[PDB]
């Protein structure tokens, strides 16, 4: 084919976030050269001389416009000199499978066409994310470079006649006019490299015993019509042997079957209705692109994500990878509960508390100081790759059930009985007016910084909470040097309980207040109650010291997780 140079005009808004460039599907398809300038801007960050020998992994979550943005990447990458692109079959590759493949073949990076748990279809959202050579998300320095280039871009190169069959396994080669080396595109089974990686991490003979035997464990895995559907069928049913009705919504749909692929009790209510019946021993759900997960035990028992990372941490040697690797360190984002800290202190393993986001975890994993990490927002991972991994957390739970031979609920009651329970909840106030919400944060922080706040006591039934430390979290990264400030207000009490306030949506008309309550209970009489009843005293203290109702007019949160 011929390489053609197209003059373009730059856009002002293409600034990739930590999740790449997320925008409504109609913007990508209706704004002339929007996608073409973003893709050309990504490729321009690879020095022209390093491109011929380079390989780019390209894949997405199955959503609408994914096939159409992949043919565009092929046309621009070809005309720009990239030697090879490895693409998942039919365009499908979960975010953990793109991280696995970059690292495995030493790819220069990958482009993931996913807008994560967001909606797909003619009316949804579309996202373009760039991962770099360590298989993890591109850092600020690199997304910045892409931003600069996209705003000052005058031209892009494209082969307009190049079309690739994505449904075909194998190598496709194309000659580019007068050029001396051909462009190569390798289509790859979506699941194979990722399942061979997992076959080496976990013990598949113990898992085959656990799922296909006489006395097998009964499981129900909901992939929410997202990308993990093919991984669940090929690894769990076909290789490990679970019955085919163990896999639900396992066919990727372009609109995720009209629902949001977001793993929590109400977005995945279907799977919770199935669990209520008492039939299965274990249940799980995944987000759109496979890096997040929800765990459920028998009868619908919810395993909180902050408790899920502490159970794998307390039972990590039951997984072969960690027996061979050793545990290098534990980590949680700041707002996640203190359950993991209890296990790290009991076990004597370093615990790192970071701002939310993957970057702080990548840094520590690349420094060989982090083996397992978690986030309260259904996120769990290990250093096997440099993205979170939803199915990996399900196989780490199944390995703990195989080894322990007890139900999900008995593992948790047993954990709470050894370490104490960190009752935890996350309150979201969603379109708060921004002046009221900022004033609420500014006033609570002026109050918190008074020289006599530490020492202050609060009560709201039996227990008294004594303020031990109070601050606006700041993190100084030991690896890339960065200093992150203004990450959230914390009232840390001497008993191990904490109240955290973050204004995530800081500015648009609308703002989002996320309030996190973490209440430590060691009394073996209190550890088994409903968390909303046990957290009610500390939630009252939080609304009252913050004057949130007064500041926002809200009498209740939008969502309680
Ligand atoms: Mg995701």
């Amino acid at each position: 084919v011929k390489i053609v140079t197209v003059k373009t005009k730059a856009y002002p808004d293409q600034k990739p976030g930590t999740s790449g460039l997320r925008k409504r599907v109609k913007v990508f398809q209706s704004s002339t050269n929007y996608a073409e300038n973003f893709i050309q801007s990504i490729i321009s960050t690879v020095e022209p001389a390093q491109r011929q020998e380079a390989t780019l992994v390209v894949g997405g979550d199955g959503r609408f416009y994914m096939k159409e943005a992949i043919q565009l990447i092929v046309r621009i990458a070809a005309a720009n000199g990239i030697g090879r692109l490895v693409i998942g079959q039919n365009g499908i590759l979960s975010t953990p499978a793109v991280s696995c493949i970059i690292r495995k073949i030493k790819a220069i990076g990958g482009i993931i066409l996913t807008a994560s748990h967001n909606p797909g279809g003619p009316n949804g959202d579309f996202g373009i994310k760039f991962n770099i050579s360590n298989g993890g998300p591109a850092p600020e320095a690199i997304t910045d470079k892409i931003f600069q280039i996209s705003k000052t871009i005058e031209e892009y190169a494209i082969c307009p006649d190049l079309k690739v069959d994505l449904g075909v396994l194998g190598k496709q080669q194309f000659d580019l006019e007068n050029k001396f080396k051909p462009f190569t595109v390798e289509i790859v089974d979506s699941v194979e490299a990722y399942a061979t990686m997992l076959r080496n991490i976990f013990d598949f003979n113990a898992l085959k015993e656990l799922l296909s035997g006489p006395n097998r464990l009964k499981i129900r895995i909901d992939a929410m019509h997202g990308v993990v559907g093919p991984y669940v069928k090929k690894i769990l049913c076909e290789e490990l042997g679970a019955p085919a009705n163990s896999a639900v919504n396992c066919v990727p749909l372009e609109d995720f079957g009209g629902h949001h692929p977001d793993p929590n009790l109400t977005y995945a209510a279907d799977l919770v209705e199935t669990m209520k019946s008492g039939e299965h021993d274990f249940g799980a759900a995944f987000d759109g692109d496979g890096d997040r997960n929800m765990i459920l035990g028998k009868h619908g028992f919810f395993v909180n994500p902050s408790d899920s990372v502490a159970v794998i941490a307390a039972n990590i040697f039951s997984i072969p990878y960690f027996q061979q690797t050793g545990v290098r360190g534990f980590a949680r984002s700041m707002p996640t509960s203190g359950a993991l800290d209890r296990v790290a202190n009991a076990t004597k393993i370093a615990l790192y508390e970071t701002p939310t986001g993957w970057k702080f975890f990548g840094n520590l994993m690349d420094a060989s100081k982090l083996s397992l990490c978690g986030e309260e927002s259904f996120g769990t991972g290990s250093d096997h790759i440099r993205e979170k991994d939803g199915l990996w957390a399900v196989l780490a739970w199944l390995s703990i059930l195989a080894t322990r031979k007890q139900s999900v609920e008995d593992i948790l009651k047993d954990h709470w009985h050894k370490f104490g329970r960190n009752f935890f909840t996350r309150y979201d106030y969603e379109e708060v007016e921004a002046e009221g919400a900022t004033k609420m944060m500014k006033d609570l922080e002026a109050l918190m910084f008074d020289r006599s706040f530490v020492g202050k006591q609060f009560s709201a039934n039996d227990k008294v909470y004594t303020v031990e430390k109070a601050d606006n979290f700041e993190y100084h990264d030991p690896v890339d040097g960065s200093v992150s400030k203004n990450q959230g207000l914390r009232l840390i009490f001497a008993d191990g309980s904490r109240i955290i306030f973050r204004l995530s949506g800081t500015g648009s008309a609308g703002a989002t207040i996320r309030l996190y309550i973490d209440s430590y209970e060691k009394d073996n009489a209190k550890i088994n109650q409903d968390p909303q009843v046990m957290l009610a005293p500390l939630i009252s203290i939080a609304l009252k010291v913050s004057q949130l109702q007064e500041r926002t007019g809200r009498t209740a949160p939008t969502v309680i997780t």
